[PDB]
Formats: C-alpha cells, sequence, structure tokens
DNA sequence: TGCTTCCTGCCAATAACG
DNA sequence: CGTTATTGGCAGGAAGCA
C-alpha cells in the first residue's frame, strides 16, 4: 500500500504507485483511490466519475448553479473560491486570503453536503 | 494568460464499534 | 451509546488547459 520514510523525526509516507509524498496518513489513501479505484463517486446529475468525493461535490454545485461565495465589498457572489478571489483581487485590490474578511461562503443548500456549524 | 480543475494539510462532522 | 476510526469540506496555491 505504501512505505514510510524518516527524516529529521518528520515522517513522510510515501504513495507505492506513483511516489508521491504525504505527511498524512489519511492524505494517501484518499490519493490512493486515483489508482486503485476501489470506491467510485459518479455524479448525481451525469456521466462523470471521480475518484475523490469532494471531485463529485464540486461538479455537482456546477450543475446546480448555486454561488455560495460572496464579496463583502459589493454583494456580488461566485461558484467558488477561485472567481471570487480573483474578483477581489481586481476589483477591490485586496487579498482574502491576507488579514481579514472580505467573503462569506454560504451554506450549501443546492444539494446536501456535510454541513459545518459554523 | 485567463480561466478551469486538481491537490493536500487540517480537522469537524459523521460513522462504525464494543 | 460513549468512544474510536473515517470521511470529505475547505483554503488557497499548483497545475492543466487552449
Ligand atoms: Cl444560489
Ligand atoms: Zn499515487
Ligand atoms: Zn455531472
Ligand atoms: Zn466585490
Amino acid at each position: 500500500d505504501h512505505y514510510e520514510l524518516i527524516v529529521d523525526g518528520r515522517v513522510y509516507y510515501i504513495c507505492i504507485v506513483c511516489k508521491r509524498s504525504y505527511v498524512c496518513l489519511t492524505s494517501l489513501r484518499r490519493h490512493f483511490n486515483i489508482h486503485s479505484w476501489e470506491k467510485k463517486y459518479p455524479c448525481r446529475y451525469c456521466e462523470k466519475v471521480f475518484p475523490l468525493a469532494e471531485y463529485r461535490t464540486k461538479h455537482e454545485i456546477h450543475h446546480t448553479g448555486e454561488r455560495r461565495y460572496q464579496c463583502l465589498a459589493c454583494g456580488k457572489s461566485f461558484i467558488n473560491y477561485q472567481f471570487m478571489s480573483s474578483h477581489i483581487k481586481s476589483v477591490h485590490s485586496q487579498d482574502p486570503s491576507g488579514d481579514s474578511k472580505l467573503y462569506r461562503l454560504h451554506p450549501c443548500r443546492s444539494l446536501q453536503i456535510r454541513q459545518y456549524a459554523y
């Protein structure tokens, strides 16, 4: 399945197939489905099947059209982090990863994902 | 070069378990 | 049914297009 590598005390886990390295063992198994496809994640809405659960989920939010990421500076909503960040940097000349709260992530409602409590 | 999708550390939500 | 193991949502940078 894998093999460990230990440098300076820090432990790294290596995919036996593609030799990628992971700090987390959880990340390894998650990544490993790409090779082995033991679990499949089919889109509820079409063709595609994905080797990670979160890839499917992002794809499904695309079909529904829900816009969960909102700019606090002007109200515009976007489908994902990428579009939001892009808008905010170019229109407001600010970075959202930076010191402050520049956007709101609304709960998912156009389908049923895990619901964080904050 | 500007979307589009992928990637992984982190950990909360959820599930399995004795 | 507390308690341990698993899942996958999230950020935000990397990578993959044409
Ligand atoms: Cl919406
Ligand atoms: Zn691999
Ligand atoms: Zn689909
Ligand atoms: Zn704005």
